[PDB]
């Protein structure tokens, strides 16, 4: 009895992240291939981190701002910003995060969906 | 009321289409599509859930397309394809397709994935 919808993200070519807001500092709980492809990290790498670890020397304020804030009013928000490989590179992340609310409107989860847009935004 | 699964959430938010069908229904129906695909193509859930996805063909699909999809599917292999598929409102689009089997643990087969894009922009230089 394997869970389609896991498999689903699984074996998507998008790269994707689920954190869990109830352990402390928000941390990945689940990293797919495509996240893992794109960036470079093991899953062990990103595993109990904060997301943040994606950011680096080029990266907006205004942009990491807003993530803050949409985050921490439970929205969901869309935003391209500056992030880095574990090699080191660059790359423009289209990013989309979505919060996940319990029947009872408790918050549960994040998700996220993440888009390397290097090539597109360089025109 | 239970806990949420976080996977089903993350294809429901997700900005990309997906499908999920059930081929040991006939003919393969679609049992889940996200609001992603509904919004790519044009079509409410109630329209979409129950059907196999061929109803996305037209006048323009090139049927060796078609054909590949059939033998993969049928090989319960994975293929990935790009193929002519019609909106609701009839205008035609170059559809990115990555389809997937999926296994039990036992190796029995017991659904398929899909992910759809619009990609008639890049296909068209
Ligand atoms: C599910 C999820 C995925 C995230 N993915 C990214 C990401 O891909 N890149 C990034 O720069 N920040 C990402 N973030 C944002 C950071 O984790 C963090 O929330 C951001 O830096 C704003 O907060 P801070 O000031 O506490 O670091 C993600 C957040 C969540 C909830
Ligand atoms: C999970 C899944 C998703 C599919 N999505 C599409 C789709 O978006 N567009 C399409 O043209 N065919 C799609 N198909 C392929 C058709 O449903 C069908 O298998 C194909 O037309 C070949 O078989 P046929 O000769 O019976 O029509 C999908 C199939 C599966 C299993």
């Amino acid at each position: 009895a394997t869970d389609p919808f896991r498999a689903a993200v699984e074996f998507t070519l998008m790269p994707m992240l689920i954190t869990n807001p109830h352990l402390p500092d928000n941390p990945i709980v689940f990293a797919n291939p495509a996240f893992l492809k794109l960036t470079g990290y093991e899953a062990d790498e990103v595993m109990g981190r904060n997301s943040r670890f994606l950011q680096g020397h080029g990266t907006d304020p205004a942009h990491v701002r807003a993530i803050k804030s949409a985050i921490a009013a439970e929205k969901p928000i869309d935003i391209d910003i500056i992030n880095y490989k574990k090699s080191g590179e660059a790359f423009w992340n289209r990013l989309h995060i979505s919060p996940v609310h319990n029947a009872n409107g408790r918050l549960q989860h994040f998700v996220s969906s993440q888009l390397d847009v290097t090539l597109e935004l360089s025109r």
